[PDB]
């Protein structure tokens, strides 16, 4: 398996017909291990603003997720493992892993619940493969 192979053939494969906008699978210092074409690069702190959410839950909530220059709202995730974000329509699940970040971002027609099932469940795979 490449990186590449994880984000092309197992992140942004169908899921009950929709599809992620992009995706990526990201070292927790920020070196993208791979991504999809229209994965945006990320910007100063926003690694940073992210593992710190990790460590502290609750941290990111009062200024928003920031991906890309791209605000997002944070909602209801799962506390040091799993950060989730709205913005309209669209949206992105962040999956920590023991040294990686898997991210899906979707929007319309592809729902939340998709999003988090792609990317969580490949997390947990990574997970227990070591990653």
């Amino acid at each position: 398996m490449s990186w590449q192979a994880y984000v092309d053939d197992h992140l942004m494969c169908e899921i009950e017909g929709n599809h992620l906008s992009a995706a990526a699978i990201i070292g927790q210092d920020g070196s993208v291990w791979a991504q999809s074409a229209n994965f945006p690069q990320f910007k100063s702190e926003e690694i940073t603003g992210i593992m710190s959410d990790f460590h502290e839950p609750g941290t990111l909530a009062p200024t928003g997720l920031y991906i890309g220059g791209t605000k997002y709202m944070v909602i209801q995730g799962e506390p040091g493992a799993v950060i989730r974000g709205k913005k309209g329509p669209g949206g992105v699940t962040v999956k920590k892993t023991n040294q990686a970040l898997i991210i899906g971002i979707y929007d319309e027609p592809m729902t939340p619940g998709q999003c988090n099932m792609i990317v969580e469940r490949l997390g947990d795979y990574l997970i227990d493969q070591g990653y």
